[PDB]
């Protein structure tokens, strides 16, 4: 314990392991501080909002759909599923925090002391053109999310031995900067996603850029600080070709990260 001079389980290696995850990384802590929709004009709210809108792009306005999206690097968050659920039969969700898929399970079964989403599946349904509402469209998602894995994107085989068949798309939102330590284990493990994608299928990561830190209240978690280039660099040396990319500048609060943006990319595997 370092007391946040560097991140939890960091002094070491300089890094945060993933064995952190399993102990102090708090989901119902990280839920209620970046994922709150009640002020809808914060800066947590203003990049769920980007997100969520950059999500209803890939998923709704593009092409990107098909039979299998696996979902890697869940947390305790489902706002990334919302509207890749109009367009996947089934959905797999993923993460290495046991805790993270204890709150998912929670809330995959309504139960009532899971997590509150319905403020932010309004926004979706609205971004949506209002086909649906706020209930229907939380069962939708929930009856799409058939699996509960596991995940662990250091091993060559990210979901274990969990024979599934190949997916149509890969999604990632805010997973790589938390757990791959160095440029060369955030290549590999790009690598690794990819012996789970069909050939041609789709691959969509949305994390932050030049992030050396991301705060959850004061239990500090170490970041990968990545820029474009470093990003489009380990996506192509992955067997991936970018189909789009786009960086913004809104950044957390002072409070929160140091990042400098964000990004949000879709690559399809050659
Ligand atoms: C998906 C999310 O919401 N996570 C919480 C945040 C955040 C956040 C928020 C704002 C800015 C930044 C930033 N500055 O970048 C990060 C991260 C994830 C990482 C994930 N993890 C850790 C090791 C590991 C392995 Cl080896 N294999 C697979 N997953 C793994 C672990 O489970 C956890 O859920």
């Amino acid at each position: 314990h370092s007391s946040g001079l560097v991140p939890r389980g960091s002094m070491e290696s300089g890094f945060t392991s993933k064995d952190t995850y399993l102990s102090h990384f708090n989901p119902r802590d990280y839920l209620e501080k970046y994922y709150k929709f009640g002020s809808r004009h914060s800066a947590e709210s203003q990049i769920l909002k980007h997100l969520l809108k950059n999500l209803f792009k890939i998923f709704c306005l593009d092409g990107v759909k098909g039979d299998l999206l696996i979902d890697i690097g869940s947390g305790p968050t489902i706002y990334q599923l919302l509207s890749a659920c109009e367009s996947f039969k089934e959905i797999v969700v993923t993460d290495y925090s046991d805790q993270n898929l204890q709150e998912l399970e929670k809330w995959l079964k309504a139960a009532p002391a899971a997590f509150d989403w319905s403020p932010v599946v309004t926004y979706v349904c609205d971004l949506e053109g209002n086909r649906v509402k706020g209930p229907e469209k939380e069962e939708k998602l929930r009856q799409a999310v058939k699996q509960v894995l596991k995940c662990d994107v250091t091993q060559s085989q990210p979901l274990g031995a969990v024979p599934l068949p190949p997916a149509d798309c890969v999604l990632s939102t805010l997973c790589l900067d938390a757990a791959c330590p160095d440029l060369p284990t955030y290549c590999r493990a790009l690598r690794n996603l990819g012996s789970l994608l069909k050939p041609g299928g789709f691959l969509v990561i949305m994390d932050a850029l030049k992030s050396s830190y991301y705060m959850i209240g004061e239990q500090k978690f170490s970041s990968l600080p990545l820029g474009r280039e470093a990003v489009e660099a380990a996506v192509k040396e992955a067997g991936y070709t970018i189909e789009w990319f786009e960086v913004i500048s809104q950044s957390y609060s002072s409070t929160m990260a140091n990042n400098e943006g964000l990004f949000s990319l879709v690559a399809r595997k050659l």
